[PDB]
């Protein structure tokens, strides 16, 4: 933070410090000051907070009136669906707090400090700012600070910017403002050394620094609403009001009657019926059983997710991933592999587009590039297949035995007779190889210093090379391979004399020149189908890398996300820009690169402050805070640890392509959910205009509080479940994101829950008349046995709103299937001899009634079908029914 602009004499003065360290006495003064070197809503009562829903106040009302009443086990009923649903909110909030940990066991255990004149081992949380500590290879940095000594040291800032490359350091003053990672005189706590020795001034310690930083992060980020959370939330406040005024309208009818018309009514027996009427109708209307009848359907999402190896943690996440709209994505590690691969080559006799795959179709070009590749590396890959050297050499051991040439049996066949280490001033290497009886010395290193000892080309034989057509063509490829940001290498051998045995550093002169490799970091294969398909999905994907820009846009321009000559913003540039001009220009970036932790987690914020529900993911530290702050986090299987709790679905088979696949079962999984619950509500509906028929005409209330409470609880509980079970819609990923405001039973549902509920109203009140002729009481059996076994057949015609149910497959969902035969053995239950006064049904009701009520509720679900496939031919437009 503006040290690494000063010297290392500026930096001294500042912490009041020299470099031959701090005494016990200045130490134990500096941690009173700074204190040590390390980091440091959810409350049981919100049972109660559950009661601030509109559901939960009308049921609770209905069960004390019910208490008062006398019927006591409904009242009891109402209370055991409060109390499990009240805990299936709470177990959604108390998991969330262990995602609050920030578990930082990754911090350096050990600091390597100088203190009262000898160097000595401490506990890395007792240091304080002015410590100067020592680095070697293997440590981890244990506080942050300002080199001022180095000796080619080397760190792994993985954890700020998501390479896993080490970087030089270097203890020079750094003129300009740069990015945080490549502030080249700072070592940061948490990277690893690994190579070189060091030694820095503390200039940071516990929250004051970049990890500091990060985890602060982690810990402002709070978590969201979900989009069915929402719809849900506003539709209770609806529903709310509506029984609020049926039951105002209920007490006003009563009292009217009772005012206006015959004496013959007590007013005890008008009141009495105003509070049965009341609670029958708030029962009727509330499903009960929703929120778990949502949590099974959930359920199912993230098990057909779990199934492609992705491990969903919350439940509602899967349905949130169905409403994404922007995927916020990290290249290192994400959207690559963090592996280092031979993508282009040139050989001078002939450049191919694809190096063939045939070590015997390979030309001698090819076959002498390939072994110089193989023989001029010490890299190795075992039978288990771990990778061992270094990523750059194991590219080309990986590129032979991707062409079908075992690596090893070249390096069995010519075997090592010397060797010149690779150095530092002088970035070639050479190897000594007999070939065939002829002695030749093998060279590898970059085309810059390669270049300027070569003396010979391989073109047909061994060629001079002229300047023009030959050097010109050589830098001309070597430049066209650093616009595309490609690590590039030089090969070559030299024939050599029959007796030498050992190879010398002034034998690197006139060397012969094979060709040229030119590797990345590539992405991964499913990422250009997987971008390609979010985008017909109206999904916008965003890089946020903390790579270089030229890596960056490289990148992303090969995914499809950048066309030529787009530039990246960088975190540089991002740090300087005003919360404004971001909101401005956000919606036009489409790669940052080189971006710090909180860039990401800044980038992921703004587009939720666009009111988009984005989705982040990541593999790093870096992105961890903005993996929680995103309202879905996909974390990398093969990622940190950080990254996986902070994330909500890990992708444990690292496949990509499960993201958009996660969207797609999201999409369904609310397409199910709004199906199951607009089958719930027909039937409620249908339910309340039976009864408030009944109250206008003065007739018995057809239903029971205990008949409903068993409707909307035990039989509707398997329709609606199988309903969730439905396949997906043909032109699902065709459509683009719903909107958060978006009601819940908008585009079409609404129509289908009136028109289905109003036709079930139908057959209850035509089905009650039927019984009133005989007895009141056969009337509540024929209302009831209509009402529940047209919602037990509704749930064919509730399977879709455009088709029937022979036009999907009348048994194309077998659970739905199962669900109407096992609630045909409940209605089968509640007329059996026991439990008959128990559903109120009463001793005379025989299969003569029965049949007129099953007849009356077999032709309202005809008249539905009928009523849809009228609306779905005609009417395909904007969908709506006819007759
Ligand atoms: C094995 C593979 C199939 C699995 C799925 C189904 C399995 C479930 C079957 C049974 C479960 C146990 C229920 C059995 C006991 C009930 C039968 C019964 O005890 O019956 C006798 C009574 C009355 O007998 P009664 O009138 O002679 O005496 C009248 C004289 N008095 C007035 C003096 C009484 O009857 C009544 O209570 C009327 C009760 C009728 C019960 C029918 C239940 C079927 C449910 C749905 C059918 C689908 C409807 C489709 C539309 C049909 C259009 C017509
Ligand atoms: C079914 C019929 C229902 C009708 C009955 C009506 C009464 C029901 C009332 C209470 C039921 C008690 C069961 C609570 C579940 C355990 C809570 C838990 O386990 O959470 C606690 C969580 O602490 C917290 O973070 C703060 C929240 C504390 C919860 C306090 C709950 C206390 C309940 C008080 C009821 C007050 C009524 C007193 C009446 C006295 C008249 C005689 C346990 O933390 P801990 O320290 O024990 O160990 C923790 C170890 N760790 C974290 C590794 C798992
Ligand atoms: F690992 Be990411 F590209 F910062
Ligand atoms: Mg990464």
């Amino acid at each position: 933070a503006e040290i690494y602009r000063k010297s290392a004499a500026e930096t001294f003065t500042q912490l009041e410090a020299t470099e031959k360290g701090l005494t016990t006495s200045e130490v134990t003064k500096r941690q009173e000051k700074y204190g040590f070197n390390e980091l440091k809503d959810p409350l049981w009562k919100l049972f109660l907070e559950t009661f601030k829903d509109p559901m939960v106040i009308v049921l609770v009302i209905a069960a004390l009136v019910q208490l008062v009443l006398g019927e006591v086990v409904e009242s009891l009923i109402i209370f055991l669906v409060l109390i499990v649903n009240s805990i299936i909110s709470v177990v959604q909030t108390r998991k969330a707090e262990s995602s609050l940990d920030a578990l930082r066991e990754m911090s350096a255990p050990v600091a390597k400090v100088i203190r009262d004149g000898s160097k000595q081992s401490i506990h890395a949380r007792e240091l304080v700012p002015g410590d100067v500590v020592i680095l070697d290879a293997g440590d981890f940095v244990p506080a942050d600070g300002r080199l001022f000594e180095s000796g080619s040291l080397k760190i792994d800032e993985g954890m700020l910017t998501g390479e896993s490359e080490a970087v030089e350091k270097y203890i020079d003053t750094i003129p300009d403002e740069v990015g945080l990672g490549d502030r080249v005189n700072m070592v940061f706590s948490g990277s690893l050394v690994v190579y070189g020795r060091g030694m820095f001034v503390v200039t940071g310690t516990a929250s004051e620094t970049e990890i500091g930083k990060i985890a602060g992060l982690l810990e402002t980020a709070e978590a969201k609403q979900t989009p069915l959370q929402r719809k849900l939330e506003s539709f209770s406040k609806k529903l709310g009001l509506g029984i609020l005024a049926l039951c105002v309208l209920i007490f006003a009818v009563e009292a009217g009657r009772v005012l206006l018309g015959d004496n013959s009514a007590d007013m005890a027996t008008a009141i009495l019926n105003a509070f049965m009427f009341a609670v029958a109708v708030a029962v009727a209307a509330i499903p009960e059983a929703l929120s778990s009848i949502v949590t099974i359907v959930l359920a199912v999402g993230t098990n057909k997710m779990a199934k492609q190896h992705a491990i969903i943690r919350k439940l509602p996440a899967v349905e949130t991933l169905g409403s994404t709209s922007v995927i916020c994505t990290d290249k290192t590690g994400t959207l690559t592999q963090n592996k280092m691969t031979v993508v282009d080559y040139y050989l001078p006799d002939g450049t191919k587009e694809n190096f063939p795959e045939s070590p015997e179709n390979w030309s001698e070009g090819e076959r002498r590039l390939i072994h110089i590749a193989v023989l001029c590396n010490d890299s190795n890959i075992n039978s288990e297949g771990k990778e061992l050297g270094d990523p750059t050499e194991v590219a080309l051991i990986a590129f032979s035995n991707k062409n079908n040439q075992d690596y090893n049996e070249i390096r069995e066949k010519f075997i090592r007779e010397g060797e010149i280490p690779f150095d530092s001033d002088r970035k070639l290497m050479s190897t000594l190889h007999t070939f065939n009886e002829n002695k030749a010395m093998l060279t590898k290193g970059g085309p810059d210093v390669m270049f300027a000892r070569c003396s010979y080309v391989f073109l047909d034989g061994e060629e001079k090379p002229m300047t023009e057509e030959i050097l010109a063509k050589l830098k001309e490829t070597n430049e066209e391979f650093s616009n595309q940001a490609l690590r590039v290498l030089a090969y070559g051998y030299k024939r050599m004399p029959a007796d030498t045995t050992e190879l010398k550093l002034e034998d690197e002169q006139d060397i012969v020149l094979v060709g040229l490799t030119a590797m990345i970091d590539p992405p991964r294969e499913a990422v250009y189908a997987s971008i390609e398909e979010s985008k017909k999905a109206g999904i916008r994907t965003v890089m946020i890398t903390g790579d270089h820009k030229t890596t960056a846009q490289a990148i992303g321009r090969d995914i499809g996300l950048m066309d030529a000559d787009d530039i990246a913003l960088t975190g540089q540039e991002l740090d300087a820009m005003p919360e404004e001009e971001l909101d401005k220009k956000l919606e036009h970036i489409a790669v940052y690169a080189r971006v710090s932790p909180e860039n990401k987690i800044r980038i992921v914020k703004a587009w939720q402050k666009k009111g988009k529900i984005t989705a982040m993911t990541g593999d790093g530290v870096n992105d961890a805070p903005a993996l929680k702050q995103a309202d879905i986090g996909v974390a990398m299987g093969s990622g940190t640890d950080v990254a996986k709790d902070s994330a909500a679905m890990i992708l444990t088979d690292d496949n990509f392509v499960s993201i958009v696949d996660a969207v797609g079962v999201g999409r369904t999984v609310f397409d199910n959910i709004k199906k199951s619950i607009a089958y719930l509500f027909a039937g409620n509906l249908g339910a309340i205009i039976a009864i408030l028929f009944a109250l206008v005409l003065d007739w018995i209330n057809p239903f029971t509080a205990l008949q409903l409470l068993f409707i909307n609880l035990v039989n509707d509980s398997l329709p609606a479940i199988a309903l969730g079970m439905e396949k997906a819609e043909p032109d699902v990923m065709k459509r683009k994101p719903r909107d958060i405001n978006e009601g819940i039973f908008a585009g079409g549902t609404m129509r289908a829950v009136i028109s289905r509920g109003v036709l079930i109203g139908i057959a209850v009140i035509i089905s009650q008349y039927i019984g009133m002729q005989i007895s009141p009481e056969m009337s509540v059996a024929m209302a009831f046995t209509t009402l529940i076994l047209a919602r037990t057949l509704q749930t064919f015609a509730a399977r879709s709103n455009v088709q029937t149910a022979f036009g999907a497959g009348f048994f194309s969902n077998k659970y739905v299937i199962g669900a109407v035969l096992l609630c045909f053995v409940l209605y089968g239950i509640t007329v059996l001899p026991g439990a008959r006064e128990i559903f109120s049904i009463p001793a005379s009701f025989g299969l003569h009634e029965w049949s007129i009520a099953a007849g009356l509720a077999l032709a309202a679900v005809v008249m539905m079908e009928i009523i849809k496939v009228v609306q779905n031919k005609f009417f395909k437009d904007y969908d709506i029914p006819t007759t």
